[PDB]
C-alpha cells in the first residue's frame, strides 16, 4: 500500500515522474500479461469474479488514468497500482500462476515506486 510520511502537481510533472514505474510493470513479461486488460468474468468463465472483487483494476485502466491527468497526488496512482495487486490476491489461490505473477509484479512496483516517491515528497 501507500503510506504517510511526514505540493500540487501538474499532471504532465505526474506522468513524467511516475510513468517509467508503470513502463517497468509492463515490461514484466509474461508475469503482466494477465494485467493488461481488464478481467473479462464471461471469457474465464468465472461468474464469481464480480461478487469478490467490486473495484476492478488493471494496467490499461491505470495508464488511461496516468496520460488523461486523471492522479492530482502520487498516492492515488500508487493506491490503484495496489488495488490491481490486492484484488488479484483476493480472487486466485496462491497455487495459482496468475497470483504468483501478481507477487512478481509487486515486488518490481515496490522497488520502482521507493526512489520516486521520495523525490516527489
Ligand atoms: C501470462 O500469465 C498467464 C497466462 C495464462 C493464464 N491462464 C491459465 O494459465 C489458465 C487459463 C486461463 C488463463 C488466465 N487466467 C487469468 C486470470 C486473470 C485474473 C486476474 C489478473 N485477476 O483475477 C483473475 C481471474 C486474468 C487473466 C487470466 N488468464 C488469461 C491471461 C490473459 N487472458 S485475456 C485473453 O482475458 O487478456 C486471460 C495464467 C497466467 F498467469
Amino acid at each position: 500500500g501507500h503510506h504517510h510520511h511526514h505540493k500540487i502537481f501538474k499532471p504532465e510533472e505526474l506522468r513524467q515522474a511516475l510513468m517509467p514505474t508503470l513502463e517497468a510493470l509492463y515490461r514484466q513479461d509474461p508475469e503482466s500479461l494477465p494485467f493488461r486488460q481488464p478481467v473479462d468474468p464471461q471469457l474465464l468463465g468465472i461468474p464469481d469474479y464480480f461478487d469478490i472483487v467490486k473495484n476492478p483494476m488493471d494496467l490499461s485502466t491505470i495508464k488511461r488514468k496516468l496520460d488523461t491527468g486523471q492522479y492530482q497526488e502520487p498516492w492515488q496512482y500508487v493506491d490503484d497500482v495496489w488495488l490491481m495487486f490486492n484484488n488479484a490476491w483476493l480472487y486466485n489461490r496462491k497455487t495459482s500462476r496468475v497470483y504468483k505473477f501478481c507477487s512478481k509484479l509487486a515486488e518490481v512496483f515496490e522497488q520502482e515506486i521507493d526512489p520516486v516517491m521520495q523525490s516527489l515528497g
